């Protein structure tokens, strides 16, 4: 009773673990909250209707910031806690965010209890637990709510709780209210009772079987736009009353996209509601609690004379996401934190599909690939992760949630979808999801499921799967079955992505590389980072002579493959479907650049952009020169396809704002001559309209912001004039949506423009418009301006406190704040932490939006020492190796390829 840990009071905790024990099982809540909003306090009580599975003295949950007035316990099997039950006491020990509660005599197994608890609490000043938003109305009023956040493991900062994803349970909740507000909840309201002051209690009809993290309540002013869907759920889009207008196209998208979704996963949506509400004080993008959605404005909330059609895929893309949440994540959810890839990665990549089965005109199929290529550029580094990865603290489940879950778990479904078609991938996930539904899943649990995927409606006589045949195919389809489930675990639990390369002999000799980035073939740690790894990768290839592809596994670290026509090339990875880089030896990568020059539409678009990134890539790998991925943006002013262009161009204006960082003002004056020049006739067709297709608008935002990014003197003139006009009419003109960011940047330029456009920021209605305008705010030169829009956010009175974040990283892109924002940050490291979690999305943007970027030894030193600075003060965080690597990898690109790129571009001049 002594290496035991001490509650405050001063006693032997009971348990001392972090997770919780799996003998009291909570099975349903009564959860009674009552806030005042004048106050902003919460009074409320809950009844836990467990289960014992094993006979125990103590009960532990998890509370914070939570004060427990009151602890009992009653039963209808057991005798002794017979009506009105026995007190509780309460011992709490805040370093594990856990309560124990012991009982006077031990429980029995098989017996259900009722825990009952009263507690109390104020509304929260951060972005999570039950806390306090706040909005502006058209009028200048300013309007309360109260609104809840939990995941990962915030439910237990509102009600005392088994909050753990696996303690699945039903919930009832009764709310009570002013007659001034509404309240909302996870299901539909059954019942509103009278009450004897003159307050209101809102019953909601008790829920279906959830993880905690998922409860949602809250209490505010809005209004709402309904619709039905035909399977009969009314749709609701909930907002401030001034912004009902805005509410519509959220409306429209989320009844196609939750039909849909119901026809896609063959299982309907189970509660007869679904509710999507925009908060105004929202630190995430979104959350997905069953029937009560919760979104950014911008994500949620469209206007169409101010939100551009890029912000329109945006936020079709969102609703997409969320509503995938209701089966991904909600009705399966997984059975812990390691694996909550198998939430949000599939999450994420059921946007592709159903954006493009509902929205094709959003071309959003063309804009998937670049899902994949942001989270490589993080996987070719040593410090990545496997997608599955244990997770015990709060902190650490918070870091789960990046690039890799995501994105990579995205993109290796994507690769598996295109191995099996899909019609096998459909009736792989309606099989997971109608066999793991109102329970969790392990990862395990879903490569089994996919692996024994049935083609088609399970032929009875005589079948392939069920119901009866014995043939030699039957053998094969549960041969092949067990080939695909060996295959994904290894992307699975293997950090790091393949590279892999193809001599062209006679007649094609395969080798397989663990991509790195830094690191060198040549580097004394190459070979000692190349251990053990090995990938089971579904290749593809065609080639020069016909467009038959051709699949190949690959299971070893080399093989070979006969070619029979012996064409002019080969390319590997068709569309780029398959999470890996290809690098071809020796007249290879020239025989495709050759093909690019002469005729580029010999390849299909998406080996295109494939091309384009690998090349570049591998100049980071070492593999190849500067020069060779330089000589390939050649073809890019024949290039037709807008995702290739600006695959391509991207590039090249990366380089640009690298060397004007770096004030190398040599190289950053030729590449704006090199990208004025040479993509001259694609510029000057466009329009300063919103004219065309989503690709014409989307390319058109493009490139015009290209050139006035450079200086361009005709695009500069053209948007201040706009802008001129705006401001000169009192905003009685508008401007189109395309260029309103450009010309809001463009005005920023003067004080004239920036005060107008700080002043007109507090007045918007359209969170869309601020956030364009911000943005034009951000682009100030004199760093007088900068140093208010950071501190006007550290206040959060005028910029709400949700922006901070995404200002810093802005501020810090461009050369006149780099070192503004790096030294803000430093200077107040420790005011930072009092408003964001250290695990926050906040704080890892925070600290990669201004380090990130360098490029010298000489700042790589501050940052290491920086960060030591604080992993001394108790603070880790895996962001921080992250950084170092990639600020290590710019210096090498750096040392590597600076003189072929300034050598590169003055022989340019020349022709
Ligand atoms: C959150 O707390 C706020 C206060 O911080 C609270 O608003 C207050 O509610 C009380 C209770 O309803 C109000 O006090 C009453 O006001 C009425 C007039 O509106 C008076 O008539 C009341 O006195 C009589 O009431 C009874 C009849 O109903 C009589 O039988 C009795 O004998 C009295 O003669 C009493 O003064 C108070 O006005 C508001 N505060 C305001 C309006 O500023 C709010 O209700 C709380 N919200 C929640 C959700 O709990
Ligand atoms: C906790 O959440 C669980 C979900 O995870 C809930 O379990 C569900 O409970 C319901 C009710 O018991 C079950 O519903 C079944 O539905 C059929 C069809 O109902 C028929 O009768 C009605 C009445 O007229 C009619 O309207 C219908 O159209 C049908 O004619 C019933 O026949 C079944 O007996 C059963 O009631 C669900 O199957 C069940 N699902 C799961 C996954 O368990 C549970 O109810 C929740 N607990 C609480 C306390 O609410
Ligand atoms: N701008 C972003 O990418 C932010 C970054 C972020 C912030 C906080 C946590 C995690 C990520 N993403 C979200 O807020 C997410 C994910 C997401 C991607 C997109 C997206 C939509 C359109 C087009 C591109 C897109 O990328 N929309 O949402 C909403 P979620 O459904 O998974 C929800 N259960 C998250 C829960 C959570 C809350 C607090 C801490 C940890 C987790
Ligand atoms: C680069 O290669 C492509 C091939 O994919 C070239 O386009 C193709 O050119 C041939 C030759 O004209 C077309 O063949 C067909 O000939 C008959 C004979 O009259 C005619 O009736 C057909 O309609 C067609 O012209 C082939 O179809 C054509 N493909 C397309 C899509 O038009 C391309 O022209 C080459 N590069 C350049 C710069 O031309
Ligand atoms: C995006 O949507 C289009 C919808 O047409 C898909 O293309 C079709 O796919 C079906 C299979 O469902 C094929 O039989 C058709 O021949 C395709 N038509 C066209 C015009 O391409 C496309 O595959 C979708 N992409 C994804 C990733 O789902
Ligand atoms: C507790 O659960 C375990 C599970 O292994 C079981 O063996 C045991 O009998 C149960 N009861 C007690 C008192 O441990
Ligand atoms: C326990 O709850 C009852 C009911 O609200 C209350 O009267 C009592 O004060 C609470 N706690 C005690 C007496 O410790
Ligand atoms: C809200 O909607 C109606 C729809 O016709 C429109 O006439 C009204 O002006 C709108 N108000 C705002 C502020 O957009
Ligand atoms: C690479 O990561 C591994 C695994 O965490 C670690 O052992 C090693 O120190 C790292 N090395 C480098 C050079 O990043
Ligand atoms: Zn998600």
């Amino acid at each position: 009773p002594g290496a035991f840990p001490v509650a405050t009071n001063g006693e032997r905790f009971p348990w001392q673990e972090l997770r919780l024990p799996s003998v009291v099982i909570p099975l349903h809540y009564d959860l009674f909250v009552h806030p005042n909003l004048t106050s902003l306090d919460f009074v409320a009580s809950e009844k836990i209707e467990v289960l014992v599975s094993n006979a125990t003295q103590f009960i532990i949950l998890h509370s914070k910031d939570l004060e427990i007035t009151n602890a009992t316990l009653q039963s209808e099997e057991d005798s002794r806690y017979m009506k009105p039950g026995k007190e509780l006491k309460v011992l709490s020990y805040p370093a594990h965010e856990q309560i124990a509660l012991l009982v006077p005599e031990k429980l029995t197994p098989h017996l259900k209890y009722y825990v009952a608890m009263d507690f109390q609490a104020k509304l929260g000043d951060g972005f999570e637990g039950f806390y306090k938003s706040t909005y502006r109305t058209l009028g200048g009023e300013t309007r309360i709510l109260a609104v809840t956040d939990f995941e990962p493991t915030q439910a237990r900062m509102a009600f005392p709780c088994f909050d753990e994803p696996l303690f699945k349970a039903n919930f009832s909740i009764k709310i009570r209210r002013e007659s001034r507000h509404i309240a909302l909840s996870n299901m539909p309201k059954v019942k509103t009772i009278e009450l004897e002051g003159g307050l209101l209690e809102d019953h909601f009809e008790t829920t279906v079987k959830m993880s905690t993290y998922l409860v949602a309540y809250i209490v505010c002013d809005f209004h709402s736009l309904s619709g039905f869907t035909s399977s009969g759920v009314k749709v609701s889009i909930y907002a401030s009353p001034d912004k009902r207008n805005q509410t519509h196209y959220a409306l429209q998208a989320s009844l196609k996209l939750l039909d849909f979704y119901e026809k896609y996963f063959d299982i309907y949506y189970p509660l007869s509601k679904l509710d999507l509400i925009a908060i105004p004080d929202f630190a995430p993008g979104a959350m997905e609690n069953w029937g009560l959605i919760t979104y950014r404005e911008t994500s949620l909330l469209f206007d169409p004379k101010t939100s551009s059609a890029s912000d329109k895929l945006w936020v079709t893309r969102v609703i997409a996401h969320e509503l995938a949440h209701q089966w991904f994540g909600n009705l399966v959810t997984m059975e812990w934190w390691n694996d909550i890839w198998l939430n949000e990665g599939f999450a994420k990549y059921m946007e592709l599909i159903a954006v493009n089965a509902t929205y094709p005109e959003l071309q959003f199929d063309d804009y998937f690939l670049n899902v994949c290529f942001e989270v490589i550029t993080k996987d070719s580094l040593n410090s990545s992760r496997p997608i599955s990865k244990p997770a015990e603290t709060p902190t650490q489940i918070q870091e789960m949630f990046d690039e890799v879950s995501y994105n990579k778990g995205a993109c290796i479904l994507n690769m598996l979808k295109d191995f099996l078609g899909e019609e096998k991938f459909q009736k792989g996930i309606i099989q997971y999801l109608k066999k793991f539904s109102y329970r969790n899943a392990k990862n395990d649990d879903l490569w089994s499921s996919l692996s024994n995927s049935c083609l088609e409606s399970d032929f009875t006589s005589g079948g392939v799967c069920h119901s009866d045949k014995m043939t030699s195919n039957m053998l094969a389809f549960l041969g092949e079955n067990a080939e695909v489930k060996e295959m994904m675990t290894t992307w699975t639990l293997q950090k790091g992505i393949p590279l892999l390369v193809v001599k062209q002999d006679g007649c094609l000799r395969l080798q397989q590389e663990r991509f790195l980035q830094g690191v060198f073939q040549e580097d004394p740690e190459w070979r000692a980072l190349q251990e053990r790894y090995l990938w089971h990768i579904p290749l593809t290839y065609s080639t020069s002579s016909s467009n038959v592809i051709h699949r190949h596994i690959l299971k070893s670290k080399t093989d070979t493959l006969d070619l029979p026509e012996k064409t002019s090339w080969v390319k590997f990875n068709v569309d780029s479907n398959g999470y890996y880089i290809v690098h071809y030896e020796g007249h290879g990568w020239d025989q495709l650049i050759t093909q690019l020059n002469q005729n580029h539409t010999l390849l299909r678009p998406k080996d295109r952009v494939g091309l384009i990134h690998d090349v570049f890539q591998l100049v980071g790998a070492g593999r190849l020169t500067l020069d060779k991925a330089l000589d390939m943006t050649y073809y890019l002013q024949h290039e037709t396809s807008s995702p290739a262009l600006l695959e391509g161009l991207s590039y090249l204006e990366s380089f640009y704002h690298m060397m004007d960082r770096r004030n190398i003002s040599d190289i950053s004056e030729n590449l704006k001559r090199y990208l004025l020049q040479y993509f001259k006739p694609v510029i000057d067709r466009q329009s300063w309209s919103d004219k065309g297709s989503v690709w014409d608008r989307m390319l058109r935002s493009a490139l015009l912001k290209l050139a006035c990014d450079l200086n361009h003197a005709p695009c500069i003139q053209k948007a201040a004039e706009l802008f001129s006009q705006w401001m000169e009419s009192s905003g009685k003109l508008n401007i189109p949506t395309d260029v309103l960011k450009i010309v809001y940047s463009v005005g920023a330029q003067t004080t004239a423009g920036w005060n107008y456009l700080l002043e007109q920021y507090e007045l918007s209605m359209s969170s869309a418009e601020q956030n364009k305008i911000l943005y034009a705010l951000s682009t100030s030169k004199h760093q007088e301006k900068l140093l208010k829009l950071i501190e006007l956010g550290m206040e959060g009175k005028v910029i709400k406190t949700q922006n901070l974040a995404a200002l810093l990283h802005a501020i810090a892109r461009r050369p006149k704040g780099q070192q503004l924002a790096w030294d803000f940050v430093r200077e107040n490291w420790t005011h930072l932490l009092k408003k964001f979690d250290l695990g926050s999305y906040d704080i890892r943007m925070i600290i990669s939006g201004t380090t990130a970027h360098f490029s010298s030894k000489d700042k790589l030193q501050e940052v290491k020492l920086f960060f030591e600075s604080l992993e001394a003060q108790g603070s880790h965080l895996d962001i921080f190796q992250t950084v170092l690597e990639t600020i290590t990898k710019n210096i090498k690109w750096l040392e590597k390829n600076l003189p072929t790129l300034r050598t590169w571009l003055m022989v340019n001049t020349r022709h």
